[PDB]
């Protein structure tokens, strides 16, 4: 086969890798609950570092999506903590349809449990920037 | 009227300035622990975060008074989800879980406030880089 070699350096890009995406038009990383009171950085509660997704739903689908959000990591660790976890956040009955059913196949099509948790998005909230002091 | 000085100081050195010079520890290593992947590396630790492994000779210091440096050198009275923040013991056996739940809980009598300290078992330890084993390629 071929082989290319590439270095990325340090400003990606979690977000990059979805817009990176035909399709999808735009992307904001956020803090998705979970309904735990006040989130911050020093304690998240049950809020965890997510990717808000706006896409063309002409161009690409929610479960063309959901396949790359699997192809994008390796959700099969045991873990409590929201914040290493694996999760999709549904906006409606649809996507968690959908995502349920996508993760039943993943785990016959390989045998082993996959920890993705299907939980509605009810809080999101922006990213901040620090604060830069003069 | 006050002044300013910004120094940076990379976390890995802190061991060794926290323990290395207290009489009776031999040695310290840093690594990773704590976290769920069978492997973690330089390129991505997973849920592990910096743990440090102490050497010591019991017939000069003790678990407890080790105990003692830990909590003399932070204050974890807050809930937190953030690993800059992080306070965790990870106890080898059952006497070192109990001398750390027994003094967690003489400090939480004694100032009235509840401490976010974790007390696990220690499971896996992974040697992290250092002057001392720079993981030549």
């Amino acid at each position: 086969l071929s082989i290319a070699v590439f270095a990325l350096g340090c400003f990606w890009g979690p977000d990059a890798q979805f817009g990176s995406i035909k399709g999808v038009v735009s992307t904001r990383v956020g803090y998705a609950g979970g309904t735990t009171n006040n989130p911050s950085y020093y304690n998240l509660g049950d809020h965890s570092e997510s990717i808000e997704i706006q896409y063309d739903a002409n161009v690409i689908t929610y479960g063309e999506l959901l396949n790359i959000f699997w192809n994008l990591h390796n959700p099969v660790y045991e873990t409590t903590n929201r914040q290493y976890m694996s999760r999709i956040f549904y906006l409606d009955d649809g996507q968690k349809s959908e995502a349920l059913e996508m993760k039943r196949q993943i785990e016959a099509a390989n045998g082993e449990k996959i920890y993705t948790e299907i939980v509605p998005l009810e809080n999101f909230y922006l990213a901040e920037g620090y604060h830069q002091k003069y």
